[PDB]
């Protein structure tokens, strides 16, 4: 007993910290700083916000109550901790099913995002998410929509006890389905897509790179200048396709206006060119593509870490939260499986997740030097 109700305070104290400390640092540095201030990042700030209020309204208000024998602020602030616990999970949720639906809008159909995923349009988003999340997460819970349909309950609903959910059958099963499971289907569809057409079109720049380095190694350093001029017309076509599929678009059409250049002094206006300058102008192309390489692997491996930055969060979400709403569906179809012990426990387990998120963060190179110039 002495040792338990020093160590779980203790344990409860630290997460409410680290969960506070991180959000504060994530919502702080877009908020303050300019460099990092997107669209995608607007929705980073609402699924910080999200965790922040978890951790504020939700957590120390829950280690308390498993801490202490019973509730202490009466009947009421009951029902709005519990709307808040529930608010939070689910626009934790549907943000980021909104994080996967906006990384497939960038990806896929670029060119409008640009033009039509503006901050308007981002503040749109997060407050109708946020709307929607409250319209199915307070009016079920501020009404006799979750009342359980039994007597041992009842006596837990007022009379100044208890805080226990009392999950009856139908609520349980609408709101895990709804505000849960529903988000959970298209957010994984959705980043399983995007993940599969991400490598599509790395695999489309790649071939056209390959395209050049067969056409460099084997024709140019043979003979017959001839061919030369054939697998320099293709060399022109492949690097003019390149050229037409953020400093990115800067960077790249300035780094194929020298290639194509480079090209053209091969192709020349004299021909029978042969060994003067057209093994010598296939030379200097060596030296572009190995210096090509290191920008175009570097936006590649950026794009694998930040989508994979992004494909851990909506996987330690699943990999927390999961376990807790796999059991309130036991718990409707067969009650005594599960007694008020691991249910708690398992809970749990989504609340230390929203502590989780700006260390993931911090993975990222870009959050990674916010947060050392923030701190
Ligand atoms: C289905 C259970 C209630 C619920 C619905 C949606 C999101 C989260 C939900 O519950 C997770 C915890 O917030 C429960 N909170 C009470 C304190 C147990």
């Amino acid at each position: 007993d002495e040792v338990w109700v020093v160590g779980m305070g203790i344990v409860m104290s630290l997460i409410v910290l680290a969960i506070v400390f991180g959000n504060v640092l994530v919502i702080t540095a877009i908020a303050k700083f300019e460099r990092l201030q997107t669209v995608t990042n607007y929705f980073i700030t609402s699924l910080a916000c999200a965790d922040l209020v978890m951790g504020l309204a939700v957590v120390p208000f829950g280690a308390a109550h498993i801490l202490m024998k019973m509730w202490t602020f009466g009947n009421f602030w009951c029902e709005f901790w519990t709307s808040i616990d529930v608010l939070c999970v689910t626009a934790s949720i549907e943000t980021l099913c909104v994080i996967a639906v906006d990384r497939y809008f960038a990806i896929t159909s670029p060119f409008k995002y640009q033009s039509l995923l503006t901050k308007n349009k981002a503040r749109v988003i997060i407050l109708m998410v946020w709307i929607v999340s409250g319209l199915t997460s307070f009016l079920p819970i501020q009404m006799h929509w979750y009342r359980a349909t039994h007597q041992e309950a009842i006596n837990c609903y007022a009379e100044e006890t208890c805080c226990d959910f009392f999950t009856n059958q139908a609520y349980a099963i609408a709101s895990s389905i709804v505000s849960f499971y529903v988000p959970l289907v298209i957010m994984v569809f959705v980043y399983s897509r995007v993940f599969q057409e991400a490598k599509r079109q790395l695999a489309d720049l790649e071939d056209n790179w390959e395209t050049l380095n067969d056409n460099l190694k084997v024709i140019e350093k043979a003979d017959n200048a001839a061919q030369v001029k054939d697998a320099l017309t293709k060399m022109r076509a492949a690097a003019l396709d390149a050229q037409k599929a953020s400093p990115e678009m800067k960077d790249f059409r300035h780094g194929f206006d020298i290639l194509v250049g480079q090209i053209d002094d091969a192709l020349k206006l004299a021909n029978e060119g042969k060994v003067k300058e057209a093994q010598a102008a296939a030379e200097q192309l060596k030296t572009t593509r190995n210096a090509y390489i290191q920008k175009y692997l570097k936006f590649c491996l950026k794009e694998h870490k930040a989508l994979k930055t992004l494909g851990i969060i909506m996987g330690t979400f699943t990999l927390c939260w999961l376990p807790f709403f796999i059991v309130n569906i036991v718990h409707v179809i067969q009650d005594n499986l599960i007694r008020k012990e691991v249910y708690i426990l398992l809970n749990w387990i989504g609340y230390v997740n929203s502590g989780f998120n700006p260390l993931i963060y911090s993975r990222s190179p870009d959050f990674r030097i916010a947060f050392q110039e923030l701190l």
